[PDB]
């Protein structure tokens, strides 16, 4: 679900309005199973 990855600082969950208001983009984590 919508994450935030802030410099010096916890990843936490980002809201519309925060993300509007702080200029960030509303975006989740991307993750796949990789096999070797």
């Amino acid at each position: 679900k919508p994450m935030v990855n802030e410099s010096d600082g916890v990843t936490h969950a980002l809201y519309p309005q925060e993300a509007r208001l702080r200029n960030l983009t509303y975006s989740s984590g991307l993750f796949v199973d990789v096999k070797k």
